[PDB]
């Protein structure tokens, strides 16, 4: 049983939950790979224990309805080879995994989270509705609610429900005649797949990217998003006036729609879900990054810092000043987001509460400290044990 | 079957190969990574020795010849005579370097190469020990211009005590706990500084009152040393344009000294070998001066800055923090003496990381603490995936000698 420190306060706890830990990290005795950002009859023990979960945590195991849900999962996949969950156990297991999430800072809200079944979807034109039910609803004029859409299960004999967007809101990526990348260079090879595919491309920096679904064997069809259904955030600061005409947005919702949600066995490999925003998600990586938009030499120029040394932190001092215009501007958008303090000290009111619920926490220290001010928040100073419990959020090869 | 490491700033892939020959073990398992954690028989000897002659004579290029299975064979007749053996002088540095180009939590390893080894094997009591330290102190500070350095003391040995050096670092401040509860000066340094008091010190009440060594030599209780004033370098802290900053009255010292440490080589142990290189603005700058553990300054600095501390929204804590790390290198500029900002060092720890995989097929780095403590991703090493690993020769913490 691990011993973790908290290193600014002193005390000890113990993580007894790790001893629980199943699908196998990358790390052994000889060398550790926590840093590094990507490290059949089988069913039925993946599905026992999920049931087994499910009715642990309502205050019913060990009786009647637990025993008879056992049985029919066991004929389900015994007649089938697959089997279907109860809507509570959807439920139950979206949470489950979002509660597991390790690199997650904010599971705090783990428990309020709207889970759209659409499990019985059938074409494209289907999930862009269900897309557009869930945009529409986790959006909700800028009060933005947690919330997962889970599409059909795989099964063997036929394809897959893909979204190919890694997000529901990316900007364009478009390259140049000489390599360089007008927009953001995250996106560029998703980009080209959607001019592949039909897309008229933009002129600029800032340009939503269509949606390219895949309906089970069929090929990708485009989608154009109402421009409505799509909240952005114009970036100003409260005091440097010039900081509006750097033209700089970005939207409101972070949806998440390329991993692959993995309930009691069973695969969604497209279950998008969607919270908000930490400021330092779009202030420092999105673009302050030197592979994404990368503007944090050009706010130093406009701020008339002394971009000739290091030492003068001039990087230092334009990134809090982006940091600033974020939050101020979501803010006065009445969009929510919440700054790297708050959610870090939430996350440590979290680690509590996982400690006395379940004898700790999966957290992994590198993603849980912010990218900005590390040391001076709380969870800096907290050891962390990283594993991987089930159910989960994981990662799959894109579909091609 | 070799890990795969990428940079995801540029995109370069490579493999470490080298973290195949890590010759012990840490803390994760397949189950549970704890990266995260701050404090993770002849035959044996022989082996560990085995292991580093051949690494020696690799550096000099002489594998395998003459002089090297002599070396060989005089080791494990001096293992079978006496349970121990000695090293030569140029084994000796040899090993001390290669204990630093190990270490992966240091990001100045760019320097390996150039470390001032101070051969004091032949140290006889405390009294010749604070000679050497004394030394030491004057060489590594040179008038401020620091000089990478590491003095030996003997190593452990059966039928002996160890040398220590209780203090851990050569410059430290005191930290007098109080009541209400509360510690003036260094919070970290509350038990040796109870312990110098306990040993005939006399101490002071100030917040950056140096501390006594206190040395240990085998078989003895610590005795205690004043380090001569004119000896400890101190930068008192200003702010270029804030200029009640200096009012503060905050200081700090130029030489980071590390006092604690083992070092290990050819499976022999060196209680004490201090060693010293010099700051990164950000050890003093957030971890010393910031940290709510440590002198805690950030919150009086951001109300003295008119800062609005009432919401974290503001990142008043962020601006605050900023100022203070400009404030100490300014200060270390104006007073000459060296000092490295964390975009500096960051910088050519990845150009280290690039002579390391030419030359040994990778590189021992430890994510966590080679990525600074504030400002991580705005350095090139958050975009750069690493293996951290155990390779020996090496510093190992040890527990305190009380
Ligand atoms: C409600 C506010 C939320 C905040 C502030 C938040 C914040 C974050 C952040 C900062 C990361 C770091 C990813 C990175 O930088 O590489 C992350 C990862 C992640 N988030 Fe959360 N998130 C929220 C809601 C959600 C929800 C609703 C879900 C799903 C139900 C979720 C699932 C995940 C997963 C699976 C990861 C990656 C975990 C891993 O790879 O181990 N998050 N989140
Ligand atoms: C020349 C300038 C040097 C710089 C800028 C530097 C910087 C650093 C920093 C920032 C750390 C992490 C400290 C922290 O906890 O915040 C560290 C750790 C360390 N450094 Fe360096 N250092 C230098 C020279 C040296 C020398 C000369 C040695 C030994 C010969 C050394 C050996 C170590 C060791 C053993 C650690 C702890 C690593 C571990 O436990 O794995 N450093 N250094
Ligand atoms: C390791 C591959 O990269 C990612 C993986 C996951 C996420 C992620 C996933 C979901 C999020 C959600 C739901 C909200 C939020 N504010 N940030 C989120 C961030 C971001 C990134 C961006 N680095
Ligand atoms: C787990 C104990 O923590 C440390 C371990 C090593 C060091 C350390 C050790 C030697 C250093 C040297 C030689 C120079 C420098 N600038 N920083 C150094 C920092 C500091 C600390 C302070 N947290
Ligand atoms: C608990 C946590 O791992 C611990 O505070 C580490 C994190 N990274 C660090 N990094 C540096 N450079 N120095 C430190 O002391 C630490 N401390
Ligand atoms: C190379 C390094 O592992 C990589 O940049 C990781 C580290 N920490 C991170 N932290 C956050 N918040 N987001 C990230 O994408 C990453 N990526
Ligand atoms: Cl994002
Ligand atoms: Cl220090
Ligand atoms: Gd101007
Ligand atoms: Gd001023
Ligand atoms: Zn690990």
């Amino acid at each position: 049983f691990p011993r973790v420190k908290n290193w600014e306060v002193g005390s000890i706890t113990y993580d007894t939950l790790s001893a629980q830990a199943q699908q196998d990290g990358p790390c052994t005795p000889r060398r550790c790979l926590g840093s590094l950002v990507f490290p059949p009859e089988q069913l039925l023990s993946q599905a026992r224990d999920f049931i087994n979960q499910y009715y642990s945590s309502i205050k019913r195991s060990g009786s009647q309805a637990h025993e008879q849900r056992l049985q029919e999962v066991e004929a389900e996949v015994a007649a089938t080879g697959t089997y279907q969950l109860r809507e509570s156990e959807l439920v139950f297991g979206a949470k489950q995994a979002w509660r597991n999430a390790p690199r997650c800072v904010g599971r705090i809200q783990w428990g309020k989270l709207q889970v759209f079944d659409a499990r019985d979807c059938r074409s494209a034109q289907e999930m862009f509705t269900y897309i557009c039910n869930h945009i529409k609803y986790a959006t909700n004029r800028g009060n933005l609610r947690s919330a997962i859409t889970v599409f059909p299960q795989r099964c063997p004999g036929r394809g897959d429900f893909r979204i190919w967007n890694s997000q529901l809101v990316r900007y364009a990526g478009y390259r140049q005649q000489d390599g360089s990348v007008r927009g953001d260079p995250a996106n560029v090879e998703i980009t080209e797949l959607c001019i592949q595919h039909g897309w008229t491309p933009g002129n600029g920096r800032f340009d939503v990217l269509p949606l390219l679904l895949q309906a089970p064997d069929e090929p990708p069809e485009l989608f154009l998003l109402p421009p409505e259904l799509v909240l952005e955030v114009p970036l100003e600061h409260p005091t440097l006036e010039w900081f509006a005409a750097l033209g700089l947005r970005w939207y409101a919702l972070p949806a998440v729609s390329n991993m692959l949600l993995e309930i009691g066995g069973l695969e969604f490999p497209a279950a998008p879900f969607s919270g908000w925003y930490m400021s330092t998600e779009i202030g420092t990586r999105n673009l302050c990054d030197p592979h994404r938009y990368n503007i944090l030499e050009d706010v130093a120029v406009c701020m008339d810092l002394d971009t000739r040394t290091t030492s003068s932190l001039w990087k230092d001092k334009a990134a809090v000043e982006i940091n600033v215009a974020v939050l101020h501007s979501y803010q006065l958008a009445k969009v929510t987001i919440v700054d790297h303090h708050a959610a870090t000290a939430s996350f440590m009111k979290h680690l509590e509460n996982e400690q006395k619920a379940r004898g700790g926490c999966p957290a992994d220290w590198a993603w849980i400290v912010p990218p900005i001010s590390g040391s001076l928040t709380p969870v800096f100073h907290q050891e962390m044990v990283n594993y991987f419990l089930s159910p989960a959020f994981r990662y799959q090869p894109d579909p091609w």
